[PDB]
RNA sequence: GGGCCUGUUUACCAGGUCAGGUCCGAAAGGAAGCAGCCAAGGCAGGUCC
């Protein structure tokens, strides 16, 4: 399960805008989505970093349920 | 090293185009733009100078 599968799954519109701003590698391994990258992603999808951060936490929450389902 | 070619590589760090999204506007419409791709660069090879 990754930022892609999670993408498979209104405010949802922006759940995209964000992910749509990433790289196949980021989607393939979020555990590297640091500040520099974040900052990029936020402005990428006209969001605030804390928006990205949240979306990271959200998927995080599910990735969890996945790594324990 | 240069030209041409091919393989490969390259998140943002004044290239181009920008799906998605965002911004300003009552509207009409403007603007900045991530990923992609294009291009450019890196690493090699083939080839010609």
């Amino acid at each position: 399960f990754d930022l892609n599968d999670f993408l498979e799954q209104k405010v949802l519109v922006r759940m995209e805008a964000i992910i749509n701003s990433m790289t196949m590698k980021e989607r393939a391994k979020p555990e590297i989505i640091k500040g520099s990258r974040k900052r990029r992603i936020a402005a990428g999808s006209g969001m605030q970093v804390q928006d990205v951060n949240r979306l990271l936490k959200q998927f995080d929450d599910m990735q969890r349920m996945m790594k324990k389902m």
